[PDB]
């Protein structure tokens, strides 16, 4: 339908904007629609956008508000003092600063609803708040509202929360939009999202992007389909891959590359209030950490991913134990029967469980898929779902038999309760993965095995060489393999650092030289040298210009094909910050031809310094382009958990980096 205000090309200069006279008249009816076209750069700490307010000293508590903060949060204000009603709604990480040097046009849709009681709000396509509640106050039923401002709000005859930005076209509706009518808007995003809540994944959140120019052309992206929030195993994850045939363009409805069944592919609203948000799914499998590489030789894709057993994760992983059992110079999965007090089972070749402590093979084998069979019949588990309706998160059996897997909880047979890593294979480039097996243990039988390091392995130029980097506790720990990753074997390369989140990732400078570069505790990135095509490595060394946090955060790495001031280039993705996990960078360096040493020249922002910019993937794209995708917010921060749709994709090149 149709505005009863339009308004649009609007300065906030820290200046208020009367538009009082324009618009409140045109007020009417308990339900309305706000669409404002914005741009903020240079955003102060906390400013209001727009404001309807009772502007009668003795009221400062009277009124509806669209404020926003210099971190990129949005939200409303809607307070009537005289009903009691102080309601809040935001959620962190919503906006766009700036793009390619300039000022993103931002696009906000806030809907009141007074039939449904709900107010929702939507910027540049996303939907970021809806929420119901028992007692709707329309944001035109404040009592004794008489002002409408811009770029700020107008309590007691004084401008708080004075903005600093632009209105370009703000719009008014009395009526509550529907949620089909609101896609008709039209947006001017300068992102993509590739996954994206409510796609085939059924995951709300996602984390831990890849990306990875097949030689095809095809670009591919795996990452983390996590549904119990985004927090780290214990939880649900499946990793998920997509794909563009057409540069970054388009992109392809994504499929499971690792996937477990015991727990529903739920797609969950996970509560962000502080009493609920450190809700855990805690009897699921799980996936975590994905990598890909492209073979040269046998033509196929190879993916590596972490993979936890039911419950299982970083901080409760049984170290001591690899989870294996080497007789004989090879080495066997161990395995629990239900009722036992130890591991006296294991997997022999094809699948056979053996009773340890009697030597004697049992009438179980174990599948490809890790399933178990009783007398060559598969066996069964029932399904769990999470719900939040109790009020806490509870985990309940949903009546759906789905195989039995030896990483599930109802498991007959149950794998050590530690951590492993996992490869698949596609043979089409990310349109189907084969069943994924386990890597045996590098680091000895009684060891948890190391961490994949999220992102691309290294193809090695010249060779067959395939490489992925892990990381444990002092050490790099590279995994080798020159037969299409049928056989692998591990270089370790000690670092100065004790439970580091060793996050590597290496580009090849020329022929046989991998420099490494990772996540540090020290503040500063990190990088080492090979020049044997991995089989040595050199001691480390730390990169200055750049800075992060003292927990840190990945880092992503290539090498551009093409050669920029006339030098050999490698470029960096990164949030630059000292503080969290924001000011994200693309930078840019020159290698000299001489010692190896690489000059870092060019420094871009992705967006504004105070802007969420966390784990990375960077490829070089078939035309040249460079794609980013990325994690836009601080996945750190316990303020930011549980955001839908913020890993997102932009298309760049290389003139717009220097
Ligand atoms: O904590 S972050 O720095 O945001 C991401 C860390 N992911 C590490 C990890 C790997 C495997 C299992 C985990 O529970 C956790």
């Amino acid at each position: 339908i149709s505005p009863i205000f339009q308004g649009g090309s609007y300065q906030l200069n820290n200046k208020s904007i009367d538009i009082s006279s324009l618009l409140l008249d045109k007020l009417s009816g308990e339900s309305q629609t706000v669409v404002m076209k914005f741009k903020a750069d240079k955003p102060n700490s906390l400013q209001a956008l727009f404001g309807l307010s009772n502007s009668k000293a003795g009221f400062k508590n009277n009124y509806f508000s669209i404020f926003m903060r210099d971190s990129g949060e949005i939200g409303v204000e809607i307070r009537d003092a005289q009903k009691g009603i102080n309601y809040l709604f935001s959620r962190p990480a919503s906006l766009w600063g700036k793009h390619k040097g300039q000022a993103v046009e931002n696009t906000l849709v806030f809907v009141s609803d007074s039939k449904d009681k709900t107010y929702t709000m939507y910027v540049n396509g996303i939907e970021v708040f809806s929420e119901t509640v028992d007692t709707f106050l329309p944001i035109s039923n404040i009592n004794g509202i008489d002002k409408a401002t811009l770029g700020a709000v107008n309590r007691e005859g004084k401008e708080h929360y004075l903005a600093k930005g632009s209105i370009d076209e703000i719009s008014l509706f009395n009526k509550a939009i529907s949620d089909q009518e609101v896609s008709t808007i039209p947006l001017s995003n300068p992102f993509q999202l590739i996954f994206q809540s409510g796609d085939s994944t059924q995951a709300n959140y996602f984390r831990i992007p890849t990306l990875y120019t097949l030689s095809s052309g095809r670009v591919l992206s795996s990452i983390d389909a996590r549904y119990g929030g985004t927090h780290d195993s214990k939880s649900k994850i499946n990793i998920a891959t997509s794909y563009s045939d057409d540069n970054g363009k388009t992109w392809s409805e994504p499929i499971f590359a690792m996937k477990f069944n015991d727990y529903e592919e739920q797609l969950v609203y996970w509560p962000r209030d502080n009493k609920l948000k450190n809700s855990q799914i805690s009897g699921s499998a799980s996936f975590i950490d994905s990598s890909i590489v492209e073979d040269k030789k046998s033509g196929k894709t190879i993916l590596l991913a972490d993979v936890m057993p039911a419950g299982i994760g970083n901080n409760n992983a049984n170290k001591a134990d690899s989870g294996f059992k080497e007789i004989n110079g090879h080495y066997y999965l161990k395995l629990k029967k239900n009722g036992d007090n130890d591991f006296r089972y294991t997997v022999r070749e094809n699948g056979v469980v053996y009773n340890e402590t009697t030597n004697k093979p049992t009438n179980y084998t174990i599948n490809d898929k890790y399933e178990v069979l009783e007398g060559g019949k598969s066996l069964t588990v029932e399904q769990y779902s999470v719900d939040f309706d109790s009020g806490s998160l509870r985990e309940r059996h949903n009546g759906k038999q789905v195989p039995m897997n030896v990483f599930y909880k109802d498991s007959l047979f149950k794998v050590t309760p530690t951590n492993y890593i996992a490869m698949t294979t596609s043979q089409n480039r990310g349109e189907s993965w084969e069943q994924f097996k386990l890597l045996p243990p590098f680091l000895g039988e009684k060891h948890n095995g190391t961490y994949l390091c999220p992102g691309q392995g290294l193809a090695l130029k010249s060779s067959n060489r395939l490489i992925f980097a892990t990381y444990t506790s002092g050490e790099l720990t590279y995994l080798i393999s020159d037969d299409s990753g049928q056989t692998w074997k591990k270089s370790s390369a000690s670092i100065p650092f004790k439970n580091a989140t060793a996050e590597a990732q290496m580009v090849e400078l020329r022929d046989g030289v991998i420099r490494t570069f990772f996540r540090t505790t020290t503040g500063k990135i990190a990088y080492m040298t090979s020049r044997d095509s991995g089989e040595t490595w050199s001691k480390v060394s730390y990169i200055d210009g750049i800075q992060q946090t003292s927990y840190g955060t990945q880092v992503s790495a290539i090498k551009y094909s093409q050669l920029i001031d006339g030098k050999e280039a490698v470029i960096l993705s990164t949030p630059n910050s000292r503080s969290g996990r924001k000011g994200g960078q693309l930078v840019v360096g020159l290698v000299n031809k001489e010692d190896d040493s690489i000059d870092w020249k060019y420094h871009y922002d992705i967006d504004l310094p105070s802007y969420g910019y966390a784990y990375s993937a960077i490829t070089e794209l078939p035309n040249h382009h460079i794609g980013v995708l990325f994690e836009k917010y601080d996945s750190w921060s316990r303020n930011e958990l549980h955001l839908s749709n913020v890993v997102q994709y932009i298309d760049l090149e290389i003139n717009d980096l220097t």
